[PDB]
């Protein structure tokens, strides 16, 4: 007949598997039954036992620890392990990495921002919150991502982990919790130079290599909106700035510092994105790049459209800007 | 958190193994959650690749096809589903069939009653209705059934079959045919013979005796009922015979043939039920019992029980009526 929308139509279901999938369009439980369906598809539930029912409860629980945050809510949790399932195919990903691995990617994706508060690790030590205190300055917003994914996995209906023997638990945690501290932007360019450096002899039997080979992959996914088509990438960008002025304002009226790309009187989206996409985005899914050659055309062809968009959009706001003046 | 009723909890997935379980409690939405559990849960998702998807979709699309009828609807075909998944684990029949028979059993189970119209075949035949034409006579309500089936089938969307070879296909449909054909009444005496003669030195090598096996197992499913615990089955009773008593009205009016057992002024709850229990349920549950001895405490005991009570219930009905002329 004419199904309801969580149950998928067979459109959907093949749209999800390119980084062109309109994240938009959907509502949390057509979102809940994508990530689903994502665990199916990939064998990871066939390959690690994972009881369906439980594999919803988990996805609810999930969703329910996001927060309403203009950006760092569920929508971009989705977004993250969205794109991280559509490098699985496009990459090929299961002819390198063992089902364990894709397990650790794709767990990751999506806790990788559990419990996000809207404020930065700079604004939590800044401030002294209890977050920073609790992790000692290391990391705190990273950290407590995990700590909150494993306190998920640790109540017994939404284990997903319940059928995986223990030596394999302590696989999957230990790549976890790798993966979700890498995400933290601070550690972005050590993260690069040491890919890099193993980038000049590859090997994909190293598991030193695999491992920074997936950290490199999380946080490609993470800060990957512009990748997308100029429809879906555009509003995300309103929704980070949205969130970087509320802490600069917060932050001016604390007395705290407050970082320059997060001042609303010095930041402009154009010059936000331009310099985002060619000096951290563009160099590093061009290294990316170099393993998978077919990830040039598929992302690093619409980050450069996105850069040039971006320019022209800068001439006319500083236009604009001008007669403000 | 607190979960969704679509969500199954671990307590219900429990007790849906049980022929004690409480079929009144759900509403469609939460039924259909269970279905989909049994499929995953017997290893069928997984031994037939069925799409998780597609199985969601294809048991919404047999929803929408069961009609409102007082007994033949949506839940009854649930009844004899969770009848058949419960003994599937009473009888260990996975030790005795295939893979492909236990699909084969429960995908007929859920479709034996298809867009049943609500008045049986004695009416579609006297009153030439264009069932009766089309199917020349010929069990016509059962006929419609399986071809409504496999139209559902056909719709690639609801393909849960999708993934098998066609000599897999061919197998299993014409099992299907084989059992929802099996559930005409008319052909209870012939089909239980046959059993009989075939139960005289059973052979679960032999294909003839499992088919039959697998007809008597439909069966028993399809009028499980009254194996049920007392509060679950009674309700059932009234279904029934709310349906009777519109077809015999019906006949009435329209001057067909009226069958005593359908007629208001003749038919009583315990009259009905007695005979029923007696004559037709505990002679085929006996037989059953012969290969799989574990039936008597489960499926006898409580039809001796329903037996009983009916009886008795009738007695204090022939002391009343007696105590009034
Ligand atoms: C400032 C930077 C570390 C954070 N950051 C980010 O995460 N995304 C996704 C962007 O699009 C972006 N644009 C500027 N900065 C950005
Ligand atoms: C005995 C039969 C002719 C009529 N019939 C029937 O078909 N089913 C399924 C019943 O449950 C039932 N109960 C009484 N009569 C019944
Ligand atoms: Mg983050
Ligand atoms: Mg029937
Ligand atoms: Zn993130
Ligand atoms: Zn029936």
């Amino acid at each position: 007949p004419t199904y309801p929308k969580y149950l998928l139509s067979p459109e959907t279901i093949e749209a999800l598997r390119k980084p062109t999938f309109d994240v938009w369009l959907w509502e949390p439980n057509e979102m809940l039954s994508c990530l689903e369906h994502m665990y199916h598809d990939l064998g990871l539930v066939r390959d690690f036992s994972i009881n369906p029912v439980t594999l919803r409860r988990w996805l609810f629980c999930v969703h329910d620890n996001y927060r309403n945050n203009p950006f760092h809510n569920f929508r971009h949790c989705f977004c993250v392990a969205q794109m991280m399932y559509s490098m699985v195919w496009l990459c090929s990903l299961q002819e390198k990495f063992s089902q364990t691995d894709i397990l650790i990617l794709m767990t990751a994706a999506i806790c990788h921002d559990l419990d996000h508060p809207g404020y930065n690790n700079t604004y939590q030590i800044n401030a002294r919150t209890e977050l920073a205190v609790r992790y000692n300055d290391i990391s705190p917003l990273e950290n407590h991502h995990c700590a909150v994914a494993f306190q998920i996995l640790a109540e017994p209906e939404c284990n997903i982990f319940s059928n995986i023997p223990p030596d394999g638990f302590k696989q999957i945690r230990q790549g976890m919790i790798t993966l979700i501290l890498a995400t933290d932007m601070a550690r972005h360019a050590e993260i690069m130079d040491s890919f890099k450096e193993k980038m000049e002899n590859f090997d994909y039997s190293n598991e030193e290599h695999m491992t920074l080979l997936k950290m490199i992959l999380i946080k490609c996914c993470d800060i990957s909106n512009e990748v997308r088509p100029m429809e879906v990438a555009e509003p995300w960008v309103d929704c980070l700035l949205e969130e970087y002025f509320m802490q600069s304002d917060r932050e001016k009226s604390e007395g705290l510092p407050v970082a320059p790309f997060m001042d609303r009187d010095k930041v402009t989206k154009a010059t936000a994105e331009i310099g985002f996409i060619k000096f951290v985005l563009i160099p590093m899914f061009e290294t990316v790049t170099k393993l998978f050659p077919m990830v040039e055309e598929i992302m690093l062809q619409p980050l450069w459209e996105s850069r040039d968009r971006y320019e022209e959009l800068k001439r006319i706001d500083d236009a604009m800007k001008e007669l403000q003046k």
